[PDB]
């Protein structure tokens, strides 16, 4: 496995980890789940070209 | 804004990335839009540790 960087802002940042880590989830493995709908999905909720 | 450390299984990441890269949406934006969905949501689609 390897490791990457991911970067936003810190406000959203704390609200979304605050989530993951009340529910129990580790903040890895949330967005290894996320990185596996990306992939099957190939759309997004919202897929801006950005 | 800050950067945090995510770590996956290459072959996956490789799926992932290659889908959003197509999509046109940066990674870091797509892993952005997902922690809003976390912070909102705060339950995810599928919690699932393996």
């Amino acid at each position: 496995m390897g490791s990457i960087n991911l970067r936003i802002d810190d406000e959203l940042k704390a609200r979304s980890y605050a989530a993951l880590e009340k529910m129990g989830v580790t903040p890895s493995e949330a967005l290894r789940l996320m990185l596996e709908y990306i992939a099957d999905n190939e759309r997004l909720p919202f897929k801006q070209t950005l």
